[PDB]
């Protein structure tokens, strides 16, 4: 129909990823290895957004089966990613630079006036060195007035990010750690916000709380977030320690 169809021929599944759809690794003609999912709205929205820090969609199939042809990311999922053997060799400076990139693909997204709208560490992908892109275009994650009233915005990714915050410095624990969805709305709606993680300098936790304000015209935005984390260790935190875990 458009542009970004390709012939199914010149796709080969190779292995098996994920199931839900399912995700395949394979070969785009005989030189690309890809991801393939084997539902339009996500690529009609990847269609219009090109940019390094986001899975770049690369072709489409709209016949039946329908494929969904993508950037492969060798390393999975930012939330396993961090919950695995690499978790416990990540420090600061490593997680940090990790948001900085995912900022920066929402900073894209930002500057395209989209909303992402699950943002969290199980939708950002991992490739080789320390690569983060978002993907995938959860109450926990999820802003107040948006969980509440369905008000989706780039503030409510915002939010978004501050949690995702939360989840590199705690190497992918749970948010709200020992409460079920009802009392973290009842309690966030109350003014609660989460505290400062274990060896998390203050200056990032109130990094967090800025993506965390009610009103959400006063969270900053991905830009800023994006200038703060990659100058964090010069301008921010000229003089940081290397800790028992971060
Ligand atoms: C948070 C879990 C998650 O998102 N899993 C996941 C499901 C479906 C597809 C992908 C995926 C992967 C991917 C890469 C590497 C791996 N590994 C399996 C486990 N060994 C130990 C390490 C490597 C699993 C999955 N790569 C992908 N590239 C592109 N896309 C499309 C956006 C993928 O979905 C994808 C991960």
């Amino acid at each position: 129909k458009d542009a970004w169809e390709i012939p199914r021929e010149s796709l080969r599944l190779e292995v098996k990823l994920g199931q839900g759809g399912e995700v395949w690794m394979g070969t785009w003609n005989g030189t690309t290895r890809v991801a393939i999912k084997t539902f339009l709205q996500e690529a009609q929205v990847m269609k219009k957004l090109r940019h390094e820090k986001l899975v770049q969609l690369y072709a489409v199939v709209s016949e039946e089966p329908i494929y969904i042809v993508m950037e492969y990311m060798s390393k999975g999922c930012l939330l396993d990613f961090l919950k695995g053997e690499m978790g416990k060799y990540l420090r600061l400076p490593q997680l940090v630079d990790m948001a900085a990139q995912i900022a920066s693909g929402m900073a894209y997204v930002e500057r395209m006036n989209y909303v992402h709208r699950d943002l969290r560490a199980a939708n950002i992908l991992v490739g080789e060195n320390l690569v983060c892109k978002v993907a995938d275009f959860p109450i926990k994650w999820t802003a107040p007035e948006a969980a509440l009233y369905g008000r989706f915005t780039i503030k409510s990714d915002v939010w978004s990010f501050g949690i995702l915050l939360t989840e590199l410095t705690t190497k992918g624990r749970v948010p709200y750690p020992g409460m079920v969805n009802r009392e973290v709305l009842d309690q966030v709606e109350r003014g609660y916000r989460m505290p400062c993680p274990p060896e998390c300098p203050e200056s990032l936790h109130d990094l967090m709380c800025q993506c965390w304000r009610k009103d959400p015209e006063e969270r900053p935005t991905f830009e800023y977030l994006q200038a703060f984390l990659e100058d964090y260790f010069t301008s921010t935190e000229p003089q940081y320690q290397p800790g028992e875990n971060l």
